């Protein structure tokens, strides 16, 4: 449907978010069958909300369980004759949502937000039961997609293809907003500039039976220019235009009439206008580029799990080190850390949940693309998360790009066949931003069949760790030349949206040997060389803030160790070489072939 | 604590900014808003959020700023604005107009802003937070000054002086009939349960349930209250209703309550009339990257730690920790030691001032006047509490000087007298042994810290077993008192192993607990036992600190040493609530 993020105003919000829940498992599926809504918890624990379920009760068969979960929470009602609705801004993967016996709506999104309008159901004054059922199991139909198998015993062991830990559980805010029965429930607008001198931004929205009257105060709370009516643009004059280093943001007040009635939403966005051109990625009419970290929602005891204390120390950290980008890695991040990349001026790549989509990363299907795993129920929900993802972080200036999927095998015939019709409908979707598909590395310029229906050109590349272990003579060679054949072939502009290398955070070596922290210094360095003799690479972003958790492997030791950072947020050697390189550079532009 | 039948501003993010020129008050700051501001998170310490080593050290007055809107549906009823805990001190402003101020810290602070406030509008909200000690707060310590008005603070504690919001900000509403005051004290025999009220204009009706809403009880009045005929396994706890009644509008408010009785026979600690043993841990509200501030995740995740570990008991080390803690507690029914901010009174405490530690220039006058207030507010906050056993009134103090004990009778005189019905305690520091002790006989339950075979007797556990022997049994024969150890541990770094088991290593911190603890377990004494660090904490810098302290039985990140299944394995063996017969 239509996303709009509430805001106190004459609306309100009662944060239902506070943490302790009741919470169980349903190891036997009785949940559905037995009524587990009608009253009581029966054998449940104090659970915390936002956070995910498996790290925090220091249980290893709880953290592994692939089935369902019940959380459940009473509350009252404050708000009378006001819309009452009940959103949740994430719950991983599956969740069917109770209010006291009755089924209110249910998702399967994933890190999308899904609310429904409970006004009928509820009666401001006394108490309410919530029980929520939380799936977290992946099929080949699931955004990303998995592989669930059972036993001998019945018992459920949840196989995936992406590298982070299966976290699962309600992750964002779940809370109980308040609305007039004239609402403004859907906003969409797109800003152009000129010669940053000015140019209008289009506004239209939708209502519940009012009128639009609409107002462009200031950073001031000063009009600049007003509008009736449902659609139609309107232009400022001489404008503050949203930059990558400040990041001005106007309060566009939107306003919705009836003949009673009224409601007034206030909503932020800044004056930019984000375009390709050849091999440069314009803002404002000016050549970026990007540095910074592809990073995760992970941490210690909450897993996915949101949580305010991360985001000002991480943004932080990101503040000092030089980082001016990221890119939401593998799933859409909460809303929070794309409303201060808004502020703050972070330009962001956001993505969508559609990972995975590879079988060549080591009882496995043997076609990628066919009926049995990866059919067209699979695009149907990939182009459901699209739609999602789009509707949800369409007015954020921040965003300067969409990412449809991440890492797929293209090798195979049908994979153009897949991906193609869903680059056709998000360019429909939102024509005001670039398109992308980050490519896997075992797809180079001579063997992908999928980078040509993509504006930007995003690269993963492990030269010298994955192969050529511990070359840094070649791996230098070897990038660089498939760096200049990506250029050869498309002429696009190429971010490197992923190059790290694991480094035990105290390993040291006089012979600068993988897994050192020298070795991840010297090898950051020498790709950097190369990136700086390339005029098609546009941006440069590091593969991770910080170590994450991952499932067992043989390849994890104790997760991915591929981060600037540990996981506990303190600085590896290289942390203070990117520091020198990022924070030594121009704002916002490239190296000028060398420092 | 409040309950309804509110809209918690602690949400999302707040403005913050740093006054070190100090022109905040004069300027004017909270008449505006915040120039050059920085998001701020709260609950969370301010000292760790930015990673900036300016920010974490800053010793001075720190803003923070937001606005909220107060909902229309409050219109008539009084809007209060409630601060759970602001640490050491803070005054706050409601939109242009000064409300309140406190320098506890630790405990909560609210204020009366119904007049301030126009339910339907934004206001903003301005805190001033100071984290300076002088000889005067609790705990104490002393700023010094030199040229370009460098502020530096020095204090005698060992954690780190982490300060900020810690816990969240509420906003609750209530009718114009409130219940500002309850009291309620249980007793059982081989019982009932008295009940208090205080309010304004509104008459007290009480009844009291048990699973849901399935009274077993009743009574009308202030007093009295008794009827029909809370463990430390599951704890069992009654809800009791209390009504307050009006003309026109009336009010409800739920307290849980546990039937329990704690007293001393001898040298045994009675709860329900039974020999108990303490096993657990002296923990910290720490944590990584937020400070002190309180999280709902790390409650359930550390509780799920203690439950694995088999400790049953706990004591809210060094100062008065997040009252959900102790809802939490009361309800799983663990026991908790409670014990204020009063830790530092010693100057022997010296890595390797003033001349006398009870003079006028330090420890003296207000400073017992606002230790007795840290007990008042302590104590009005934390007595319903059936999980609280226990009175602390300080931590580690140096008795030896002349005057500490004019300096701690009339406290344990006044914190007798204002609640009786819990044994009250105080925990000596290691270099007032028992012959130069002269306070461990105000109290009920002697407290004791021992590092025999670390500090002194460093790395030798042969002779560190006698002397923790001798000095046990020489307290048993002395005072003839339930002796609890509520700090005995070594450091270890976390990966560190030693085929020798010498000190620093995992082996030394195994085999240094077991000795202790068969001392432990021929001392007939002892009731109870808590290892001093739950997890590794965050501490001053000293050249005895690698990165904190490292006694912990889980590191910060909540990992676990060798020991910690060494502990799993000794007090999940026993049964619970008893103590092993000498073996
Ligand atoms: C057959 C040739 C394979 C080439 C190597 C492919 C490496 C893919 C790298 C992986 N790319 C996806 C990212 O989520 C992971 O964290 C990253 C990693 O594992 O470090
Ligand atoms: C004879 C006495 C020699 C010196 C003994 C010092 C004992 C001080 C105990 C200290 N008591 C306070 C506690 O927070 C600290 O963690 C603990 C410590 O040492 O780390």
């Amino acid at each position: 449907s239509h996303m709009l993020r509430p805001v106190e105003t004459p609306t309100r919000e009662i944060k239902k978010l506070d943490g302790l829940w009741a919470f169980s498992l349903d190891r036997e599926n009785c949940g559905i069958d037995q009524r587990w809504w009608e009253s009581a918890l029966q054998e449940s624990r104090a659970i915390a909300v936002p956070g995910s379920f498996n790290d925090q009760f220091a249980d290893a068969d709880i953290r592994n369980y692939a089935g369902n979960v019940w959380y459940q929470r009473e509350v009252f009602i404050p708000k009378a004759g006001q819309r009452i609705v009940l959103r949740f801004d994430a719950v991983t993967h599956y969740g069917k949502v109770w209010v006291n016996n009755q089924e209110v709506m249910e998702h399967q999104g994933g890190y999308t937000p899904f609310e429904a309008d409970v006004t009928p159901y509820v009666i401001a004054g006394k108490s309410v039961r919530i029980t929520v059922c939380v799936n977290n199991e992946l099929n080949w139909q699931t955004i990303p997609p998995g592989m669930v198998i059972t036993d001998e015993n019945g018992k459920k062991k949840q196989s995936y293809f992406h590298d982070f830990f299966n976290y699962a559980g309600i992750h964002r805010s779940v809370m109980l907003y308040t609305t007039p029965n004239t609402w403004v429930d859907d906003i969409t607008v797109v800003t152009h500039v000129a010669q940053d001198c000015n140019h209008a931004s289009v506004d239209w929205q939708v209502v519940a039976n009012g009128d639009v009257s609409v107002e462009l105060r200031d950073a001031d709370q000063q009009v600049v220019a007003t509008g009736q009516g449902t659609s139609g643009t309107l232009q400022v004059v001489n404008p503050h235009l949203w930059q990558p280093g400040e990041g001005y943001l106007y309060e566009l007040c939107v306003t919705a009439k009836s003949q009673t009635e009224c409601d007034i939403y206030p909503l932020r966005v800044g004056i930019r206008s984000v375009a390709v051109k050849g091999e440069q990625f314009l803002i404002n009419h000016k050549p970026f580029y990007f540095t910074g970290f592809g990073r995760h929602e992970d941490a210690d005891l909450r897993g996915k799990g949101f949580d305010n204390v991360l985001m000002v120390h991480d943004h932080a950290l990101m503040d000092w080190i030089g980082a001016n980008s990221y890119r939401t890695s593998h799933y859409p991040y909460a809303e929070e850390m794309l409303d201060w990349a808004d502020e703050h001026g972070i330009v962001v790549i956001d993505e969508t949940a559609a990972v995975g989509f590879n079988l060549s990363l080591g009882n496995k299907p043997k076609e990628l693309y066919s009926e049995e795993a990866v059919n067209g129920e699979t695009q149907q929900a990939h182009l459901q998360a699209i739609k999602e993802l789009i509707a949800r972080d369409k007015n954020h200036p921040s965003v300067v790009m969409w990412s449809i999927a991440n890492e797929p095998d293209t090798r195979p015939q049908g994979a153009r066949e897949y991906f193609a019709p869903l680059a056709e409908a998000t360019r429909k979707l939102d024509p005001t931003r670039p398109i992308t598909c980050v490519n896997v590395m075992f797809c180079d310029a001579h063997t992908d069949t999928i980078s040509d229906l993509f504006d930007v050109l995003c690269l993963n590349r492990y030269y010298g760790w994955y192969v050529q272990s511990g070359d840094l003579e070649t791996a230098e060679k070897v990038l660089e030349k498939e760096l200049l054949a990506w250029q050869e072939k498309l002429h696009q502009p190429i971010i490197i949206t992923e190059y790290g290398v694991d480094t035990l955070a105290g390993l040291h070596s006089m012979y600068t040997d993988m897994w050192s922290e020298e070795y991840q210094c010297a090898w950051l360095d020498m790709y950097h060389r190369v990136f700086d003799r390339v005029s098609a690479v546009v941006g440069e972003q590091v593969w991770n803030f910080a170590d994450f958790a991952t499932s067992q492997g043989i390849l994890r030791v104790g997760g991915n160790k591929k981060g600037i950072f540990t996981r506990d947020r303190k600085p590896k050697s290289a942390a203070f070489l990117l520091q020198k390189r990022w924070t030594g550079m121009n704002f916002g532009e490239k190296p000028q072939q060398g420092g």
